[PDB]
């Protein structure tokens, strides 16, 4: 019954699916003119700044009070930077209103016509909510993975809507996701931009190839009875969680089969039934986790019929908080409980035994 809101968010996150499959390349070739590090040295790029400026301006276009929790800032950057977002931008849209473009749904309008530079930084700029336990708000994580979008690899195009401190809806766009590579079939279409998949809270989780998003395929999580059977989703870089106390985990259960890639495309994967268990343990204690991370995959593990929490205290995650979880680390997995449980006590015990 977030009708509107559910298309609002699937075109948004298609479009800026398409640019940043688009601009993979070209950022990665000419790392020293598009990519920013920032006050914690982690990257963003323009394919980042581009992403959340088509997404927050389609949801200001249909929707002009809201409030979003965006990752990025337009602080600081200049307008040599800020033309290259808003030159990306338009050439994406040649692209993709001659062959994608949905009838009857608006990008931009008169009151956010993303025409010029001070639109892009103030559009940028309404990402800058600190959330909170009541209301109505956006959650964007524009590129997540952008370490692995500079790999070449995978990355996530993440938005979601956090009402009273639940998540109520989720999509995420993974623009370079092969399902051939874990095993699975690929959809007709899925060769352009990768796939989108979306869920509101108590109708279920779907997908799609993101150049249909029209066509939607109901998916589950897959219930194995072993452990030893079972394969995990990890990240790739090791400074975002830890890897040694993971594989400790897994050599306790016996788990022998693991994928890593960036981003809430593990989600996904998860949500789809290709893998059982998300590891993400704390490196050091005091992080905590951005919800942007974690918003969109929240609410499509829970409609394919899995289970979240953080990796100590086996508690749901709670994204009323502000902008951050207090909890520490996340875990998912198929279920069911005990499954879970096992899994989240263990990472306890590890975490203990340090
Ligand atoms: N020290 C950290 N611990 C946990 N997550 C982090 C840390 N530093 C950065 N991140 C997040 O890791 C996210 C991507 O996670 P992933 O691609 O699964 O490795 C980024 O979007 C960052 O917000
Ligand atoms: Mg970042
Ligand atoms: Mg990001
Ligand atoms: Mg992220």
């Amino acid at each position: 019954a977030l009708e509107r809101e559910l298309l609002v968010a699937t075109q948004a996150v298609r479009k800026a699916s398409l640019l940043t499959k688009r601009i993979q390349s070209e950022v990665i070739s000419h790392k020293d003119s598009t990519t920013i590090t920032k006050n914690d040295n982690s990257p963003v790029t323009t394919g980042d700044y581009a992403a959340q400026t088509i997404i927050i301006n389609a949801i200001k276009s249909n929707f002009p009070d809201d409030k979003v929790v965006g990752e990025e800032s337009s602080s600081g950057l200049s307008d040599a930077f800020v033309s290259g977002i808003l030159n990306e931008i338009k050439a994406n849209d040649e692209v993709y209103n001659k062959n994608y473009k949905k009838d009857d749904f608006l990008f931009t309008n008169d009151q956010f016509p993303l025409k010029s530079l001070e639109d892009v930084r103030q559009i940028i700029d309404f990402g800058n909510y600190e959330g909170g336990r009541k209301g109505r708000f956006w959650c964007l994580d524009p590129i997540d993975g952008t370490k692995g979008f500079l790999r070449g690899e995978q990355f996530a195009v993440c938005l979601a809507l956090i009402v009273d401190g639940v998540v109520q809806l989720g999509c995420i766009g993974c623009p370079n996701l092969v399902l051939s590579s874990y095993g699975a079939q690929d959809l007709k279409g899925h060769e352009s931009f990768g796939y989108i998949f979306r869920a509101v809270r108590g109708l279920g989780a779907f997908y799609s190839p993101s150049s249909d998003a029209e066509s939607w395929t109901k998916i589950h999580v897959r219930h194995l009875k072993d452990t030893k059977d079972m394969i995990t989703l990890e990240g790739v870089e090791k400074g975002h969680s830890s890897h040694d106390e993971q594989t400790a985990i897994k050599n306790k259960l016996n788990i022998s089969k693991s994928l890593h890639l960036d981003s809430q495309a593990k989600y996904c994967l998860l949500a789809l039934g290709l893998a059982d268990v998300y590891l993400r343990l704390p490196i050091k204690l005091s992080y905590q986790e951005k919800i942007w991370d974690h918003a969109a995959g929240n609410v499509i593990v829970h409609e394919a019929g899995g289970i979240h929490t953080d990796a100590m205290e086996d508690v749901p995650l709670d994204f009323g908080n502000g902008r951050t979880l207090a909890t520490k680390g996340v875990i998912a997995s198929s279920g069911p409980r005990e499954l879970h449980d096992l899994v989240v006590s263990t990472s306890c015990d590890v975490i203990q035994s340090r």
